[PDB]
């Protein structure tokens, strides 16, 4: 099994500094 | 099993500093 | 089972400063 | 079993400093 | 006649376990 | 005539197990 | 006629255990 | 007649296990 | 007659396990 | 007549396991 | 098993600087 | 198994600097 | 001037049979 | 002058039939 | 002048029958 | 001047039979 | 002048039978 | 002047029968 | 520090004459 | 650090006349 | 630092005259 | 530093007259 | 550093009079 | 540095009459 959603998503006009995804582990 | 819900979602003119996401463990 | 909601959501002309997400264990 | 909410929103002209959310143990 | 809506919808960080959609008789 | 809505919604960091939809007779 | 609403909604945050939604007869 | 809506809709960081989706009879 | 939508959709980061769609009947 | 919908969408940065999908009948 | 969501989006008239995405472990 | 999404999406009139992306381990 | 307000609203589960919407004169 | 608002709402799970719509005059 | 609102909106699971909308005059 | 909307929106899962829009006059 | 707008949308698994749309007078 | 708008959109697993569009005039 | 909100909202039918937003100083 | 909301919204059947929106100093 | 919002947003049947917007200073 | 948005959004159906945008000082 | 957006998006129907657009200074 | 943005965008339907577009200074 395991089902595992990540990251999804809608940047509109905006700002994001120095982001850490990790996915996993 | 473990159907599990990641980040979802929209940032409409918004400002995100040092987001740190762990989707893992 | 351990059907497990995440974060959903919207940001509409706000500030989010460092968030840390752990999405497991 | 264990259906779990996690956290669902809308952050208009807000402001958050440095939420910790964990979604999981 | 007969217009009928069916499922619409957005998922943010959720998660569904095992639906089951029927759309007719 | 028969307008008949459906299901609209939206999930926001939501959970939602084995759920069990049918759109007819 | 018969104009029927169905389902319509918002889950922030919340937990739904097998529902059982019929839209018909 | 019988015009007839079916499943449409956005999966943002999310996860679904098995779902059955039937557009017919 | 007999107009019959089907399965529109967007997948950001997200999964989805085993899917059965059957577009028919 | 019978204008039916199939299938259209995005996967974007997803995963999807052994989906069955039938156009017929 | 182990169906895993990876990062979709879109980034309309956004920054971002020195994101780290490590899909793995 | 092991279904693992990566990194898909739309960058429009953005701008990313020196992103890092490890698609493995 | 005449700033003027139309109509605005969220209609969840509703029904609402032949409306009649005019906004001028 | 004469700024003039329009119809902007949402339809979740609800029917309407017949709606006669004039922006105008 | 004359700034003047159309009609926007979401139908999410929602039918509509013989709409009627006129953009003019 | 005459600065003025149309029609744009969403149709997730919906139903919509014979819709008449004139844009003009 | 005569900025105007038109027909902008998305169809999402929906239906829609004999639309007419005059774009123009 | 007269900057018109037309039609456009996306149609993601939909059915539409017999539309009639009328560019001019 | 000094995490501050902008304007976050949702217009619907509404009317806004002149507005007049300054995010700084 | 200084993380500033921009704007963020939802303009659904609306009108807006000459806004004047500046993101600075 | 000094992550900064812009403009994100949905403009749906809506009307727009002579915006004015500035990022920068 | 100074991650900086711009402006990133939709116009469904919409109109806008003589827009200026300066991205920068 | 200086990570800017500049202007993403998405015009459908839509119409748009002399926009001026600068990206730079 | 100066990771700076541009346009990006979809036109569809749409009409935009003497845009000037300037990238650079």
């Amino acid at each position: 099994g395991a089902v595992v959603g990540g990251l999804g998503g809608y940047m509109l006009g905006s700002a994001m500094s120095r982001p850490m995804m990790h996915f996993g582990n």
